[PDB]
């Protein structure tokens, strides 16, 4: 039988220190195309043996195609290949867009639900995954409106994190390693971020803030560790909820949960699971 592998690279949608992401047509039908840098190979590796172990399939995970590698003359040309959402990436999609209760209601759940089906191990199934590295340019806007989580280049199974993201036991290397709860934590209080870059998109009563990055107000762009270290564990500060926030139902209720993400305890942050029930209550 006939094996069509070709893919043809059509227009560049990213360039990074981890290579480029392309769209691509295969068979007629967008595809993205991730092409490593020599600099980030364990990337590639990393999430290639994870979806050898696991075949993750979920709405709300970036879908699996493939992983390439093929031999050039004196260098590996690794490639992954995924479903294409033509919206491009949450981060991208808030600088251009506000939102209404219920897209940006619609937007944290599906999140959330990708990120609880990471994290909950499945007997029969899949083990529990860890993400690491969660933020607004790792995760794609569908055109229904629901999300999904990109990047699986540092996940866990039972580089390091952008910095900006980095949980204050990161920054303060007291996480305890050992302990795979550790790391489900640490991507909740990057979730409490990521909510937060979102809700402040949300228009109530004519209002709406501009779109910033978690701590734009208390260090520079490329925050170096301890930048953040100073920041998150020496002085504690958390980012800021607007006041206008408290004249509406929904972005008060979003700021009591985004504060349960941010304890300094990581044992006392909310679970996945929990944010999804406290958000399917939410309006
Ligand atoms: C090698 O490389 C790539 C291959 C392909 C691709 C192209 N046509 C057909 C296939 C195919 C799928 C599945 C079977 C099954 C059929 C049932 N039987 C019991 C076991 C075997 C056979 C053939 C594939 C996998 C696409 C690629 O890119 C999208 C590839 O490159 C990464
Ligand atoms: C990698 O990705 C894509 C692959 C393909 C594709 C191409 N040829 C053959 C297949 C196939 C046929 C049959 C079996 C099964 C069915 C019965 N079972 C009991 C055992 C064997 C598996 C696989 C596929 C899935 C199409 C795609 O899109 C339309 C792909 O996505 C881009
Ligand atoms: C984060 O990580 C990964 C992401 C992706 C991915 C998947 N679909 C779509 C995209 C995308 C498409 C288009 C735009 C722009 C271009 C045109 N206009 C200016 C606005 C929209 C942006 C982004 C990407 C980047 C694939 C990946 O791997 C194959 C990723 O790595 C795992």
């Amino acid at each position: 039988r006939t094996v069509a592998r070709d893919i043809t690279l059509l227009e560049c949608v990213g360039k990074g220190r981890y290579g480029e992401v392309w769209r691509g047509s295969w068979q007629g039908e967008n595809v993205a195309v991730k092409i490593f840098s020599s600099r980030d190979e364990k990337s590639w590796f990393r999430e290639t043996e994870l979806y050898n172990t696991v075949m993750l399939r979920h709405e709300n995970i970036l879908g699996f195609i493939a992983s390439d590698m093929t031999s050039r003359h004196s260098s590996t040309q690794l490639w992954l290949i995924t479903h294409y959402h033509e919206m491009g990436s949450l981060y991208d999609y808030l600088q251009l867009t506000t939102l209404d209760t219920v897209s940006c209601l619609r937007i944290v759940l599906s999140i959330a639900s990708g990120l609880a089906h990471l994290h909950i191990e499945i007997f029969g199934g899949k083990p529990a995954i860890a993400h690491r590295d969660l933020k607004s340019k790792n995760i794609l806007v569908k055109k229904n409106g629901q999300c999904c989580i990109a990047d699986l280049g540092l996940a866990v199974m039972h580089r390091v994190g952008t910095k900006r993201y980095m949980a204050p036991e990161v920054l303060d290397e007291t996480i305890q390693v050992d302990c795979f709860d550790s790391y489900k934590r640490v991507d909740i209080w990057a979730f409490g971020l990521v909510l937060w870059e979102v809700a402040r998109r949300m228009v109530s009563n004519g209002i709406v803030e501009d779109y910033k990055p978690p701590f734009y107000d208390v260090v520079p762009n490329d925050p170096s560790f301890e930048d953040m270290r100073k920041v998150v564990c020496v002085d504690q500060q958390r980012p800021n909820i607007p006041n206008r926030w408290f004249s509406d139902p929904t972005l008060t209720s979003l700021a009591k949960l985004m504060k349960e993400c941010w304890y300094q305890n990581p044992s006392a942050r909310l679970t996945a699971l929990r944010i999804k029930k406290t958000l399917t209550k939410i309006d």
